């Protein structure tokens, strides 16, 4: 908590000029959003990847704009579910996989905040989310099995764009770039949760000893 | 209306491939409309119908066919659909009617894909028809910037929302030297749902009706 405020404060320090800021989703991002009151004069435009964050930003007086109206994001700040030694991530375990990935895609710089528990040497212990067109769900699950993954439909979840989620277990993702590409080619896959083709630019990590290391 | 006669001939000929009890998948568009009319004569072999669009589903129901969700159907034995362009290698451009996503899913789940066209669709090089791409609406501007970087001119298709709730960018002025590579590259763009190049999984058979009112099989 004090740790979260510290990691979020570190991230906020990257806001040094007038920018279009993009904001992610999750619990450490919550602390970032509170800290943004100290950078209001530099936050020209805010884009959000999730309803929760948007509610929180609006409560502090920030106007949140649609990405199509904002144009390019200068700086996107978000958490992750897993991070490896090359700033490649698994994200999407919560809400908003597709919105988060679009925001990262449109961002000049992506800062990812994590704690050390999420740091791994190989991605895959945390299940990989994949957003899929509903009509293709079973077809895609079958192709995922051929890759060695165990797909599990995420019950009672419909995404912002009317799709469903398969959470994929049992993968040892030693080549995130190649698996991300492969999953992209499966017909009916909208988005997958590997962020490797466009990895984080900076990772701020809160350590077991409650200090901050910037990678 | 000669073109319509050609379309009917191609469709009729394709329906002759329904020779046993099957799960049939149905495409979308004007040529497929004539196929759907012909299906009444094959009603007893069509155990399950999967549809690539709510448009086709309306037409199927008007003729008393039940339509089943692909997840329940499993695999399609035979999928029959049209195309906006078809080259010499049975690679296609599709999505002029905005149903490319469900179409491509049906092709992916099908054992055999027959493409039905009149000769106006046949080209030596793909690229004479703007390339449709279904995109997540929030990503529209981002993807358009990426398409420009690739050398194309993205045009939002006005007044069109797909069955999946997304929008269409038609990409003009983009050469397709290497269809499988370009299909792969467009799939990498965040927010792209599907692109209209059908080359990674091409048609198995193309039935083309020509002006003499003859058939050509590829
Ligand atoms: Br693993
Ligand atoms: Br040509
Ligand atoms: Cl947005
Ligand atoms: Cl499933
Ligand atoms: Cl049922
Ligand atoms: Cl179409
Ligand atoms: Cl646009
Ligand atoms: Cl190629």
């Amino acid at each position: 908590d004090e740790l979260k405020k510290l990691a979020a404060t570190e991230a906020a320090k990257s806001i040094t000029t007038e920018i279009t800021l993009g904001v992610g989703t999750g619990s450490t991002v919550g602390f970032l959003i509170e800290e943004l009151v100290n950078y209001r004069d530099k936050i020209k435009t805010v884009v959000s990847s999730s309803e929760d964050s948007t509610r929180k930003l609006k409560a502090l007086g920030f106007d949140v704009v649609d990405l199509n109206y904002a144009g390019e994001i200068d700086l996107y700040i978000d958490g992750a579910d897993e991070c490896n030694n090359h700033k490649e991530l698994i994200k999407g375990g919560g809400a908003a996989l597709t919105r988060e990935k679009i925001c990262v895609a449109a961002a000049k710089k992506f800062i990812c905040i994590i704690d050390e528990s999420k740091k791994v040497n190989t991605l895959g212990n945390f299940p990989l989310p994949i957003e899929v067109i509903p009509m293709a769900r079973s077809y895609i699950a079958r192709q995922i099995v051929k890759l060695g993954g165990q797909p599990v439909y995420r019950e009672q979840t419909i995404t912002d764009n009317g799709n469903v989620i398969l959470d994929v277990y049992n993968l040892k993702i030693d080549n995130p770039l190649k698996l991300e590409t492969e999953l992209n080619q499966i017909t009916g896959v909208v988005t997958n949760g590997i962020f490797a083709l466009k990895p984080a630019d900076t990772v701020i990590m809160a350590t077991k000893d409650s200090n901050i290391v910037v990678l």
